């Protein structure tokens, strides 16, 4: 949603053979670049200028002031001139941030009339970022490679939202989760290894009691809430059985002290993502649903059932988004629709999804009976969910590694509305049938919890798992079963 | 404790006609009950005839898997039987196999051996045949080799049992965790599926709130008479012999016991663990209470520490019989001095009494600062002297370790009058430098299982039966070649 | 010459015991650094980096210990109980040499005064047990250092692993200049330089002759002469020419400075410009700390520089070294290390190094001038990096020099004798083994656990041959080593 000042280091390779008139024509070139970069395609994420990199020394400097400096998100190095990789070895060695290798050149065309020797000395990108690419490759460091001229709209495209995965990666490297109560009991795929993630991802995931966020409920001044149900009333339409102050009213109160209760303990401890379970409840009057559903629209990241897995990817895919207008939402594959030409899939969490994927208008707040954890009448948002291409991605614990599986979906809008369907929903053709999705994903091993989102694209996830080093499996248009299976299999030896 | 047999089965062939495995019968049908008195009738022998045919063995080792009560399964080939037709069975085999390589004959009938003879007993050879196929697919096997009369053989077999029986017991052992992990502590984490996997372990999460409900609605009268019980069975600081607000805490801990007895017992839960970072609802963290629960078999870690809970409960139920006694344990302070190298075992207050000496363990309530809670009532005692053995398991995230130390507990001749919490020193093998190094080396944790009663030959055959590295800190362990062993381990067990 | 380096100390704990406990550590650790660093000398130096009990602060840490070149090491220890995942972002950003001191402040457990405020205080026996899993867990380079603070066994350990941890910095930082290739057909010579950079940091990049052949021409002859005087007081000299060599001191001298160059070999096959193979002009750079190593072996040149940093100190002196030829005798079975020329002077025996000018065919050059002297006495370690390939292997052998008993009249060369363990046979039989190269690095002063705590920085298999060894022990350990290490 917002925070921290995140820059990218633009770095240029160049070498002494050429001397200093070359060396000030490079510095020249990317000075001009730089500034383009930025305000084109930029505006939210600073581009600063780190010079032109010759010595062995002066980069591996400007690496281990990259790693040690927090604002420093990515680091986007291009090799002008031919810049010796064994320079770099050292340096990309004690780079902690992600690096982009921008292949691109300084001149669009070749000026065919006027190409002296200097010219080949000085815009010979072209075999000075091959040579990088090889120590890159050789010392198996995970880079994205974008190729190009850098006024391309491509490249643009490219470096901007590769600077929004890098915001979301730095995000991640320091994600900070509050698990309330554990995994909903004899569940599998919501379980995990949460060192291991700290070691893979950096998620600090910690468990509180149930009774830590009730003393927080339990704090919270009724004029705040009572302000808060100002601001309900004024941006949901509330069930008109709901505006005089009835029991619905009360119950809508309630989720009002348990946002505001929530939101104090996850600025209190910088949570950025959090986990209820319906199992362990004890102090709450019902379930946290419309808070949730409001602190996910306030961009915090969310799953229940304890699965801190799929909450932390949430917070991650919604600071992927920011600037883009798509939303990004907690979900579950709820139920089926089998039709020849319109195969959807109703997805809609037990009763938490974030309006962020909702239409042009309603969110409708109700308050119907819940039956699981065995609670009051609990508050919700109701809306139909927006259309368009989207994005279905689980994050799961294989045991020895994690695995990042992406089905690209295209969200449909209901042409039957469901009155008698008491929470919030979405339905969506998955690439590339419903029967092969569903096929690959069980074969995946997805969860039954995954984050949807329109705005976050699959270049941008696979970019996100290559950082963070791990596989990232897609079933979209092009996915075959039969090679998917086989794809499956050659991973998992990669990665173990 | 479910009743546990063990399945005794001979494997033959027809080669030496029916008349030869008849005396095969005769000779089995002598050993068992042979065998059952050796190894006391505490878990059954049951023999379960002599196999020759492919579909025979295959029947018997899925009917052993297929039978909760089939602990374990002792093969030994009396004569030569051809392994091929042992395949389908051992891949078919769920439950702990020993590999019982014995003779009938105890020595060689120099005058009367004959073709007849050397057909009958030929296990010298019919074993090393059963020996190739184990190899052959890495069949998880205990191989225990000497005459069956041999007490060598019979002590091998009775562990064996023993452990067996904890494997048995560890396969559906349930654990309820009351709240999550010591937040920002990581050696208490661990994959739970991976330990479902690996072990069995079915380990569940419930709120403090569950089990609050269960404290709320314990008969006053039950708590009265255990109470009444306690200042029997322990020797209770006298401001607690009198009704004040010391016998009061006493009784929230009995009441904190019948609370989670009960909820342990509705849940067939043998093993649980606590957090003293989420007790919102209880008086006091529980102490006494739990303390008593793990004198009572229960398995139980602090901190959230599933892991060592199910370790203990497991190692518990490897001694039942021995009177040893296995503790929760925490390494927490060294004596350093040149003869008298110390380390001093406790718990913030959970140590089970099992471990005490005989001294009648002191009933207690001082301050503690941790969890911010009510005095806390607890068992105090110093921990008797002996061998023992200090276990913890590990995850190194692909998968488990358990590391063991071997460990010489020793009586206090200091006195500690100021220590409110139950303690036991050791000497651990081979030194305090060297076994703490090797310890930090193999990554195991603060938290352990301490026993009298459990040998290492019990927890090598456990992690065996188990698939798991077991990695052994003893008199013999050099931090030299033990960092060796490490490494070469981690690549087989990868 | 040598660039300043410390360590710093650091102590773990949490929050939880809470804050009047957090100053009787920093206490502790306040009255710990001085004493260690006095313990250790005033040569190696200890900062006191503060008491870590956040996540966010250890990190901080972490980072500014990568990023700051001064910071040869860190040496942790858990005071208190301090959660491990706290450690885990920063242990991944830490990219120097890491010692987990596994200690105690008191020495005996108080059995009178052991209150609950006590025992949440001097936990390090389990609150190191945790930091050591999560070191396990992530599979970092550490060094685990057990025993109170004041044991002298502790503060030995602690001052050679800061010596091998500052040779480590040095290593990473080390440049190493070629004048010339390797020896045509050799094997063991040639590596991957790359490799070597990404396992070690070494800068290994080669030079014609004729840049040293323009750097030689262009010293003075006033310093070449102040550098003959030195000569004729630091070595009995015979009669005499030999400025040759002390104009090739020089001018290397000059070219390694330049360059910043702490390592540098020669080869005897590519001298195009040279009036002869440098001799005595390597034997004082060698002498002056610099790595070397002939025929273009830079891997034993790097390995020399090593040595000599991890030696800085002690009086033993590190050499390059070629096991030349072999005594066969019922006791005295022992080898005759030696070189073309190039043979470090701080192996002498009692000093008088003569300075003799024979012929040397091997070159086809000039008769150079070198010093020559019988080698000292006293247990050694004998070291030769050698490339497999896919990766690096250190190979060690102890040897016990023994001083000679007959003389050399007729030798031109200096020489050292030695009894390999754990016998002649069985020590060359395990080196052909293990594939260590003609060309070692000998010294007095480097101890086997120095080089083992080295490779465990470097992440390189460190094979050990001495008393102990076993030939059948050792092919299975190469073996199982091979399986790990790939
Ligand atoms: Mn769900
Ligand atoms: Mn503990
Ligand atoms: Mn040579």
């Amino acid at each position: 949603m917002k925070m921290p000042a995140y820059e990218f280091w633009f770095v240029v390779g160049s070498q002494h053979l050429y001397g200093d008139e070359a060396l000030a024509q490079v510095e020249a070139h990317a000075r001009e670049m730089v500034p383009a970069l930025q305000a084109a395609v930029g505006n939210a994420h600073v581009l600063r200028w780190k010079g032109v990199l010759k010595d062995a020394d002066e980069i591996r400097r400007l690496c281990l002031e990259a790693s040690a400096d927090d604002v420093c998100a990515g680091v986007i190095a291009w090799m002008h001139t031919f810049s010796p990789a064994k320079m770099w070895i050292r340096g990309l060695l004690a780079l902690r941030k992600p690096l982009l290798h921008l292949h691109t050149q300084f001149n669009r065309d070749i000026p065919w009339d006027t190409i002296d020797m200097d010219f080949m000395n000085l815009n010979q990108s072209a075999h000075g970022d091959r040579e990088y690419g090889f120590i890159g490759a050789r010392m198996g460091v995970a880079r994205k490679v974008v190729v190009g001229h850098w006024e391309d709209p491509e490249v643009r495209e490219r470096l901007a939202k590769w600077m929004r995965t890098a915001v979301a990666f730095a995000e991640s490297r320091n994600l900070k989760v509050a698990r309330f109560g554990d995994n909903m009991r004899e569940v599998a795929v919501t379980e995990g290894d949460k060192v291991g993630a700290q070691i893979q991802f950096g998620w600090s995931v910690n468990g509180y009691g149930i009774g830590d966020l009730v003393q927080y409920i339990r704090d919270v001044s009724e004029q705040k809430v009572n302000e808060l149900l100002d601001e309900y009333e004024e941006l949901y339409d509330i069930v008109p059985a709901g505006r005089q102050e009835g029991p619905v009213r009360e119950s809508i109160r309630e989720q009002a002290r348990i946002e505001l209760g929530l939101k104090a303990f996850l600025q209190d401890g910088n949570f950025t993502a959090f986990t209820t379970t319906f199992e362990d409840l004890h102090g709450l009057k019902q379930l946290p649903g419309l808070a949730v559903q409001r602190l996910m629209q306030q961009g915090y990241g969310f799953a229940g059932e304890g699965d801190w897995k799929t909450a932390a990817l949430l917070r991650i895919m919604k600071v992927m988004s920011t600037g883009l207008q798509g939303g990004t939402s907690f979900m579950e594959d709820y139920t089926y629709h089998f039709e020849k030409g319109n195969d959807l899939v109703l997805g809609s969490h037990m009763l938490e999804v974030c309006p962020s994927i909702a239409a042009e208008e309603k969110p409708i707040l109700d308050v119907q009976h819940l039956g699981i954890g065995g609670k009051d009448d609990p508050a919700r948002l109701v809306f139909d969910g927006g259309e368009g291409a989207a994005v279905n991605a689980s994050l799961i614990d294989l045991g020895h590694r994690f695995r990042l599986i992406v089905n690209e979906v295209d969200a449909v809008k209901p042409e039957h509305d469901m009155p008698k369907l008491p929470v919030a929903r979405i339905l969506w053709k998955p690439r590339p049938s419903l029967r092969d999705s569903a096929e690959a994903w069980i074969l995946a091993g997805g969860a039954h919890h995954t984050c949807f989102s329109f705005a976050v694209t699959t270049e941008q996830l696979q970019d996100f798992a290559e950082m963070a080093g791990i596989e990232c499996v897609v079933i979209n248009e092009h996915t075959s079963v039969s090679s998917f299976k086989n794809e499956l299999k050659w991973n998992e030896v990669f990665w173990r």
